[PDB]
């Protein structure tokens, strides 16, 4: 039963496994103070064209989001996000556990606009309400859409005018920056945000996120906070290794390109069969609307994620591809689908 | 300029002030372990017909809401409320500062319904989402509407079905229970909720909320939590005195009836002038939609709250009466309004 | 049964009651935005000779301490205090509930010294430990001792050299600044600290603390935090009234002088009977060591606080006087004691 | 320069790496809902003789400690620990960041005793103080000593008497239970604690702690809390693989025995050279008091941790061995030390 459930069902790219195997039995200092982390961080600084930035390696996405917000926010400050943002839905109150409110905006396509930021600022006023101070966006978003350069430039400009930090969640940044509708580079993101992260977990690594802190005010003692939240991994050179391999020779983007090419095969198949997607997609996620009878038959050969059942005898399903997805399985899916 | 801004603009009812005056210079034990809090707690127990309820005296409403959520919720649990609820809007994220999420429901008239609770429970599933465990309602609500006994009984039964606690914010319980459209008593509220509070701040007292804990699982060591959040007032007998006067001889409900009656004079003046209200009201709050040019002239004689500017050259205002509101000011508002409209 | 248990057993000074009674039925704006708070704050600024300071009126001491620490501390920062400090013992984890550690120093006489600050800084180092950032002291302290000007000057200088905020808890500041061994004024405290509070609850008011914020970095949006913690009292002009009466015409200090004169009568009586105090005192608190048999007999006519029973058939008791203490009761205590 | 700095300087035991290699490219369900975590959990259940225990796989020790305190404590409750405990010193206030106080006891040899627990319960009374509810111990401790079965049974019985939970930090449980002075098994620890964890990070694994929950009141929705604190690893099968290899064929205890044996060579060299240890040790940590001039020469060949400079021109150092420590480096340390002393 081949799985399209998520982009973290396989361990790691063979070249990461190889470096981990060949490096075994060497002695390293702990907590990210080692040679691997230093090399990965240097490589990342060069790709961003911001070698002044601080890079911290952290094991997971929820970990990284709650650390970022806790670094950027005073007790009476809040974070703005879409209602579909990962921090609004699927971190079991992680941000609120740090003591801060997520102010949500209803953006059906999963993308924040300047008008939602402005409206969130208009609604929260006086000493009786939280002060929005951080804006959270995801690229790609939690429904597979993504930002253009002009969109991120508009958001960034608005944040600077109102004194807000801008944080970009890059769980699926490899997919985003490899998509054919994309016109952002890593250097653009580093130019336009106060902080962001590059996800390795969903892009070839067994774990790891690279939290990049660009705004000088957010930098001090970040490692203390990482430690306090349980995120300062003792054998931290193993996180560095993920990035030392992925960020070398364009691998990160080549794997991203593959995941998007796989999803494009599924999408061409879906569209040839008259099946509609709930959101537009040029990334590694698809949200087909399939009849329940068809789903029960597809379940015999593929695992999918159920997003939301609907009253008219259909569900929104999610298909997810990754760096590890077998092209042959994508063509099989389409062939099985055509015959249903 | 006479103020209709809110229901906490005047200090306290003269009878409360009288007791504080006569009592002054008498020595008392601290932190609510005194005689006045004991008497207040007993009167409350008898009005609710639950002498087994734990009664805790606390100074403010935000204080009370944050303590109640903290008592009822584990770290991964959450409170359900309307988008207009006090804890969702006007507490500077006090509940979030205790570590908990407020899950909201869009209810345009400020009242939770069973369908909203159910829909909150459906949307929040798996180990990747919070677990809703407490339901928060306000009577009256923050937009001046209020719950009937049947509405509260349906909410209460849905909560028992799904294993949720129900907590009622009674900041404006005096106005609610003295209203002509009301069919709830304090006994009913005690029967149907695990926890609620009776507000004195807005009903005659200088401060004071009485937190009533009814469900036995919420009771133990509540005083430790109150202390921790800075809410265990040293001279606690002074909170007690507020309720020892208000809960005696139906004074609480008589002050509420006065506040509702003053609002009824304002409401009659507004309705004779063709001015519409943004929400229905039989309580102490009114939300007239008025012309901006009208507002600028009213402003010379009266102070009102500005709720929501609209595109079409008008504005939703709030008028609020209290136990202290003067009838002659109410008639005067109506009369200035008729001169303006004509 | 006359009570020497604490300094908050009587409601308020008659002149406060009178102003509250005569002001009743006037309309006021809420949340401290009124005329009474403005006048009290102006009076306090003049007494401190720092009219640039921000003054916020808050109802209680625990409330004020947890707000002060939450204003001064980032998530990985901690507060230094003696083991006998109120925030280390008797706030049921209030500071820790805001997310911060209290680092304690063993100071038997209840006073912090420069060497304890320095030692607390030496012990907490690296990204694996909290960063001490705030120093908490009390005047008078929780065992009735108090700071001299030279002591506070030494502490203040050390805090400035190490980049620490200095916060003084003035629950019993009236007693301290009225004592015959005192050489500090309010103006000295305002000169030497980043923040402190003047307690009214124990000095004539029914409640109220005046949180003074001197350090410009601590000021922004303090009212948001006060609101969030439940401390922004709706009818806040009633707190202002306490201070409008107390800080006028030296009343605060005259009441403080009376509480110290009362304790001096008790102390002269104790010392004439050969009874030792557990700490030196020139303030409104005494800590006599009395035999258990003598305590049972004194309990017939006076209520006292039991501090710590001891194995040799004695207890450390606390006697507390205030602005409201009846001189006749103090002479009675001494007369009863002499005859035991 | 060969390092004796700590017991997490090398990646992982070759057998763990072998399984990860062979398993790579196989698809798995996320968040610990996979086959490897199921097998690891079952092996653990059988070693403890408690197949009813909930086993949760978590990446790090600080992570595990903060989750365990959060599971066991209400907001006004606190954890008792020694002053040398990991949660009192070296977690950047992680427990305090969850909202709870750590109440400490001065125990110079790193071991809690019953008198300490009792004295913590006496000092903390009334609604004005925290309530101690959880006891935290470490085996081995942070200074290399360890608990006997009788010590643990007395601690455990005092906890049952006073209604406290007992939690054991097993970061260095492999070294402790493979030591010659030890008389505890994993079955014993499971019998006498409500919760503990077995550390793989320092005993062969690249990461991994197995949190075992035994008391039924602590169990429900633990996975929601793990998620909330960012500790629910997406590719959770990789944590599982660590224990599926370590808990098979006594490998966990064999690696611990190797680590203790290497330390015994170092300890013998130190004792033949007249050098004293700051605490007694039969585990993988040693705390020699050495001359500063000695240290500067040793530094050219070896890396050690500096614990505490002393006034008299000497210094307490820490030496730490692990499953990966080379015997030839141990003999070499002893030999360089004898040349230096002579």
């Amino acid at each position: 039963p081949y799985s399209f459930v998520n982009d973290y069902s396989v361990g790691m790219h063979p070249k990461i496994l190889d470096l981990m195997a060949r490096d075994n039995m060497t002695q390293h200092a702990g907590y990210g103070q080692d040679s691997h982390c230093a090399k990965a961080a240097r490589l990342i600084g060069e790709l961003l064209e911001r070698p002044d930035a601080d890079v911290h390696f952290i094991s997971g996405g929820t970990q990284t989001n709650l650390i970022a917000c806790s670094l950027a926010l005073r007790p009476w400050e809040a974070v703005i996000a879409t209602q579909l943002g990962h921090i609004s839905t699927h971190e079991t109150g992680a941000i609120e556990a740090t003591g801060h409110k997520v102010v949500t905006a209803p953006c059906p396509d999963g993308k924040l606009r300047v008008a939602d930021i402005e409206s969130a600022l208009h609604e929260n006023r006086s000493e009786h309400m939280v002060i929005p101070k951080l804006v959270y966006i995801s690229n790609t978003t939690e429904v597979g859409t993504q930002y253009t350069k002009q969109e991120l430039e508009d958001i960034s400009a608005s944040c600077k005018e109102h004194g807000l930090y801008l944080f970009l969640d890059g769980a699926r940044l490899a997919s985003a920056l490899s998509s054919p509708v994309n016109d952002l580079t890593l250097a653009d993101i580093a130019r336009l945000t106060d902080m962001f992260y590059i996800g390795a977990t969903k892009a070839g690594g067994m774990f790891g996120e690279a939290l990049i802190i660009l705004n000088d005010a957010l930098k001090p003692n970040a490692r203390h906070l990482i430690k306090q939240r349980g995120a300062l991994m003792a054998k931290g050179w193993l996180l560095g290794i993920q990035f030392e391999v992925l960020m070398k020779d364009n691998l990160f983007f080549e794997l991203g390109a593959h995941s998007n090419k796989m999803a494009a095969i599924l999408k061409a198949g879906l569209e040839a069969c008259g099946i509609r997607l709930a959101w537009p997609s040029a990334s590694n996620q698809l949200f087909p609307i399939l009849e329940n009878t068809m789903i029960a038959e597809l379940n015999n050969d593929f695992d999918m994620y159920t997003v939301e059942p609907l009253k008219d005898g259909t569900c929104i399903m999610r298909l997810c591809t990754s760096w590890a997805t077998e092209e042959k399985e994508c063509h099989r899916f389409v062939e099985v689908l055509k015959r249903l």
